[PDB]
């Protein structure tokens, strides 16, 4: 996955209906304020979401929600754990927990359309 | 903004409560499927959202929603237009329309906490 | 008419392709412990307009909806939910619904349906 | 008790710090045109558990909520909304609420409040 590679993300776990993607907040991932850009954290969660959902077959994202809990500084190590919440014939929903230093720093919820 | 720069995003419009950010889907923005990664489109919308909201003062994102309408191929030119929906003393909400070839390809809705 | 809509006293004020306006009043049985309009009532109002607007394109079922609350509403307030189409695809569609009262935007609803 | 909750026949089954369980039955006045539980009723149920769970930490007001629908529910179905705390910060808090009936997950609600 080109975008994952460009952001330095690595797949740490993969299994039917689940996936864990990890990354570090690099200098090129910061916002003008000096903390991890919301787009980087979302990209991380979205990547785990994409991998987990696709273990069930071709699927395209329809709607996703991202809830931010704590700002992250440069160098922060982050892991996104995707878990299957619902699996229907035409759609599926996943929860992705973004964790750093053993605490939940963001929560992602997404639904895909199964091709 | 480091992340914006790293993704090749440019600010095309900026004004009180609004902003337009543009970008092109590069080779490093594609997913394993060959289309624009959901994280890239979100990063674009989130950047416009961040710029528009901060014209009102320091603000941090709390919750954001991204609705995807059409897959984008490599080279697609995309623009994210942020508009202020609500401005309260402690929070504010923005709508960000992601457009390509004159059509809405994604819709972003986000709320910030005003510092 | 829709049973739940009727029970809540909601009326369809306008309905056209891709759009709908539903109106209601915050009644005593729509209040929360605080004495203001319950979040569920405002959502029910928005959801009703959403359902009507989306159905103009053919049968559909709601998949995901977001409700953003901006202002509290008091008992007796007359409120409207104005739904407009944001996107119409072959298998899904998305709508924006503004909840307004006395010219003020009370809440914003965003929803996507799966087209049957 | 909460007026809107009462009007919908909802009962508080469990309440502890950061969590709550609200129960109800899909009544005739909770149905949509299709004859299934109206999306607004299921949201009202989830929102009620959300409000109760969040209030255990002190006064708060809902800011943004998401409702994801998975299965339709028929008239007469007994349903529960189970709220759990996902995050508690100084100014905001977030909860996950599962709507379940007959052991099946009917919907998923995610909500964030602003702490007063
Ligand atoms: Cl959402
Ligand atoms: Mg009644």
């Amino acid at each position: 996955d080109p975008f994952m590679e460009a952001l330095g993300l690595k797949v740490l776990h993969l299994a039917p209906g689940e996936a864990v993607v990890a990354g570090e907040v690099r200098a090129d991932h910061l916002n003008l304020h000096g903390t991890a850009h919301g787009g980087f954290l979302y990209a991380l969660a979205d990547s785990a979401f994409a991998l987990a959902s696709n273990t069930r077959g071709p699927a395209v994202a329809l709607s996703c929600r991202m809830d931010y809990f704590r700002p992250l500084g440069a160098g922060a190590r982050v892991e996104a754990r995707a878990v299957e919440v619902n699996l229907s014939r035409r759609t599926a929903t996943y929860r992705v927990e973004v964790v750093s230093e053993g605490k939940l720093v963001a929560l992602f919820t997404g639904t895909v359309f199964r091709l």
